[PDB]
């Protein structure tokens, strides 16, 4: 039968208003509350995502990792007119949802979702997708691929001095190798954001690590 991801997307295309990324939201996280757990960002985390979203205003943000399109959404919404989101998301099921998703939500013209690989993809984004550098990263990918994908990123030459990197599940599942990584990079200022596991009591965190060039 459907999986959890088709039934989420079912319930918001029930639940919510089309071209209303806000309703689109409250949709997922009255669903995962309520019906079944799910790995979205969600709520608490997500009010601190918004957060770094305003403040810096990213033009060109990249998030590894998009699952059902929660935290696109999430972005997408609150990004400037012509700011645009790409997303990689190797898993091509995760990859239809996600998109379903953003057309619902009516930010289809503000994200590009790419079904491959991290790894794969951070290699093509100058030449095939015409990025010269990033704003911001979003990684909630699989959690071992948050440091390589953060070297690769940077041996690409697509970050810049002050390149806002947003990581999610720091505690739980948790990242171990990148957080203690770039907490002890002189090319990394970092700050932790202790929050909640999306729709559960359990503690975790994000955090940001602002690129400072080489060194
Ligand atoms: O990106 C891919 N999977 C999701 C990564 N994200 C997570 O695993 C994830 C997990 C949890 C989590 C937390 C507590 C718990 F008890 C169980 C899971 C929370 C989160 O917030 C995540 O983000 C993926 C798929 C695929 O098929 N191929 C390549 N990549
Ligand atoms: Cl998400
Ligand atoms: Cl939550
Ligand atoms: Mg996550």
């Amino acid at each position: 039968g459907d999986t959890k991801e088709q039934r989420i997307l079912r319930y918001v295309q029930q639940n919510a208003k089309p071209g209303d990324p806000q309703s689109v939201l409250e949709a997922i996280d009255t669903y995962c509350t309520q019906k079944e757990w799910a790995m979205n960002v969600g709520d608490a985390k997500g009010q601190i995502m918004d957060a770094v979203i305003r403040e810096y205003s990213p033009s060109l943000v990249l998030e590894l990792g998009a699952y059902c399109g929660y935290s696109a959404v999430r972005m997408a919404r609150l990004l400037q007119p012509g700011a645009r989101l790409l997303t990689m998301e190797m898993n091509p099921d995760y990859a239809a949802i996600t998109q379903q998703m953003l057309n619902f939500a009516g930010l289809q013209d503000k994200v590009t979702i790419l079904n491959g690989a991290s790894q794969d993809l951070i290699p093509q984004l100058k030449k095939k997708y015409d990025v010269d550098t990033l704003d911001m990263v979003f990684l909630d990918h699989w959690k071992d691929r948050y440091l390589p994908d953060t070297l690769l990123l940077e041996k690409c030459g697509l970050l810049r001095k002050g390149t806002v990197l947003l990581a999610d599940n720091v505690i739980v599942p948790g990242t171990p190798d990148f957080l203690a990584y770039v907490r002890g990079s002189s090319s990394f200022e970092c700050t932790h954001y202790s929050s909640y596991l999306e729709y559960m009591k359990v503690v975790d965190g994000l955090e940001k690590a602002i690129y400072q060039g080489p060194s």
